[PDB]
């Protein structure tokens, strides 16, 4: 009928048209399709199923427009709630599936086993508790998307939450999440307190004024401490990542072997790593270890001491920053420019960058490492390996042995003079970041490397140039030319042609020192590469 009295059970039935069911006994298998037609929090709403103290409902279905209300001492199990349906909970609910529906847990209510799908929403108010929730919605679009009132919003207490792909738990400023696992594609944003989070691929964002305690960051998990956030007792395991932004704090960190730290000297990070204790405080970094994935930014006016950059780690030093007693393990990335001050050891030996004098010596740039030589600066005895980049601004200089392995890059942004030997297995390129430039070197040892040069075939006989100053060009160097003129305009060369390699002051070049890596053509002309008796190399027209 309309009232289910104590000690009485009722089976089946559908509520429509603002009809009411007041449950004092047990109501099994009801379908609730009325009571929410004017949306949540509307006086005009009427009807629904209302579980009283000592009442029970089992296997209730709450369709669009349906309202289930559960008073204190009322109890429901095995509910499912569609889009446009809702359950208001001060009693206890066990196993509620929200397929678009909403569950409001009021002060004193306990929601256990709620499954949040398809842009449903569990709202855990102050004084309320959620337990064993499964979140499958709310993070759609990714961490920078905002889906509002979807997923789980925690103003009270959330316990033993599972955040799956596309799931989002928002811990409001007064809320508390006490045991949480986050999988890949899910995230937990913390304005309040997060306790015992495990990030098994998932992300945790600690916002300003939020705190996270005893976070375990496993493979592919990402804990981000934003400005004014606090992490305490984070453990970063293999392939996990702790990032502490400027003005963020993380204390009692434990970085295992393989656990990345991503921070700067503007942040506060204290803990231990594979070598012992470390600190990042007051613009100073002591003892930092950068695992595979890790990065330490030493900002201008800041300093780091006793840093180990291990395979896959990154030390980045701004102009005016200082990093001493640096150990670059093979594979470690060093990012700096002539303005920085760095000293330590890498795989090939001792290295240093003097920011005042503008001189670098013994650099090893690999695996994302990179160095820029500014005007009036010098890089001496640089080794550029796989995924390393050496960039020279106009007015920057090279000396000693500049060695480019395969997969290495040197970018020349103006005229550049090497007072030593360039040993090139990699790619050298002339660039502007059209005015041609000169690469002058004392000796060039070609090991199958390539030099990317520009040329204009429109009659101006202009191109980039290589100058051998008194030594020799030996081995094998490929020259890759790009016509930066019109592609159908070819003007014949004159005399010896366009001098692309100039041997001067007695320099020689071996007979096979250079060869075009691909044809060079414009208009009616093919342009061949030719060595002449003056040891110089020329582009000349034919056809």
């Amino acid at each position: 009928d309309t009232v289910v009295q104590a000690g009485e059970t009722v089976n089946g039935g559908t509520l429509t048209n603002h009809d009411n069911q007041i449950v004092l006994g047990t109501a099994n298998g009801m379908t609730i399709s009325t009571g929410l037609e004017y949306g949540p929090d509307n006086e005009a709403n009427t009807g629904g199923q209302w579980i009283q103290n000592g009442g029970i409902a089992n296997n209730t279905t709450v369709t669009g427009g349906g309202l289930q209300r559960v008073n204190a001492g009322g109890s429901v199990s095995d509910t499912v709630i569609s889009a446009g349906g809702g359950q208001s909970l001060q009693g206890q609910a066990v196993n509620t599936t929200l397929n678009g529906g909403e569950q409001w847990v009021h002060e004193g209510g306990i929601a256990t086993g709620t499954v949040i799908n398809e842009k449903g929403w569990q709202a855990v108010k102050s004084g309320a508790m959620a337990t064993d929730t499964v979140v499958n919605t709310g993070a759609e679009g990714g961490p920078d998307a905002e889906n509002g009132d979807t997923g789980q919003t925690v103003y009270g207490d959330a316990v033993r939450t599972t955040i799956n792909k596309n799931g989002r738990q928002i811990v409001a400023a007064e809320g508390t999440a006490n045991t949480t696992v986050v999988y890949a594609g899910g995230d937990q944003t913390v304005h309040g307190h997060a306790l015992d989070t495990t990030l098994n691929g998932g992300y945790q964002y600690v916002h300003n004024g939020g705190t996270a305690s005893d976070t375990v960051v496993n493979s592919d998990g990402w804990q981000i401490i934003k400005e004014g956030g606090l992490a305490d007792f984070t453990t970063v395991n293999q392939k996990g990542k702790l990032q502490v932004n400027a003005g963020g704090t993380a204390t009692n960190v434990t970085l295992t072997q393989g656990g990345a730290l991503v921070t700067s000297t503007a942040a506060t990070v204290t803990g231990s790593n594979r070598l012992g204790n470390f600190t990042v405080e007051n613009g100073n970094a002591d003892g930092v270890v950068l695992e595979s994935g890790g990065r330490l930014d030493v900002l201008e006016g800041h300093s780091a001491w006793k840093t180990l950059v291990d395979d896959g780690g990154t030390l980045a030093v701004s102009a005016g920053g200082k990093a001493t007693d640096v150990t670059m393990t093979s594979g470690g990335a060093l990012i700096a420019d002539s303005g920085a001050t760095v000293e330590g050891t890498n795989a090939s030996g001792k290295f240093s960058i003097d920011g005042i004098s503008g001189q670098a010596s013994g650099l090893l740039l690999e695996n994302g490492g990179s160095f820029t030589v500014n005007a009036g600066g010098l890089a001496s005895n640089t080794t550029v390996g796989h995924r390393g980049t050496l960039t020279l601004a106009a007015g920057g200089s090279l000396s000693g042995r500049t060695q480019l392995s395969k997969g290495a890059s040197m970018v020349l942004n103006g005229d550049v003079v090497s007072t030593g030997d360039i040993v090139n297995a990699g790619e050298i390129r002339f660039d502007n970041q059209v005015t041609f430039h000169k690469l002058t070197t004392s000796n060039l040892t070609g090991q199958g490397g390539t030099i990317n040069m520009r040329v204009r075939l429109d009659g101006s006989n202009a191109s980039d140039q290589l100058v051998i100053n008194g030594g020799q060009a030996t081995g094998k160097t490929w020259l890759a030319f790009t016509n930066v003129g019109n592609s159908n305009l070819g003007v014949a060369t004159s005399g010896q042609g366009i001098r692309v390699v100039d041997a001067q002051n007695g320099a020689t070049t071996e007979e096979g020192a250079f060869a075009l890596s691909r044809p060079l053509q414009a208009g009616a002309f093919n342009y061949t590469l030719n060595r002449d008796s003056d040891e110089d190399w020329y582009l000349r027209s034919e056809n």
